[PDB]
């Protein structure tokens, strides 16, 4: 039974900003969490930017 429809072409690029689906025919991916985004959310200024910013240090093991 037909369960789940993926989709995957060349065509247009997907936004990763929150409550956003601007598909902009080149693809646009951020330079600090290296994420797709619009011209619009394309700026670290206008997109809440999580890549270089976030402490972190190897510690525990379980994960
Ligand atoms: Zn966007
Ligand atoms: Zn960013």
């Amino acid at each position: 039974g037909s369960s789940g429809s993926s989709g995957r072409k060349i065509f247009t690029n997907k936004c990763e900003r929150a409550g956003c689906r601007q598909r902009e025919m080149m693809k646009l991916t951020c330079e600090r969490c290296s994420r797709n985004f619009c011209i619009k959310h394309r700026h670290p200024l206008d997109h809440d930017c999580s890549g270089e910013g976030h402490p972190t240090s190897s510690g525990p093991s379980s994960g």
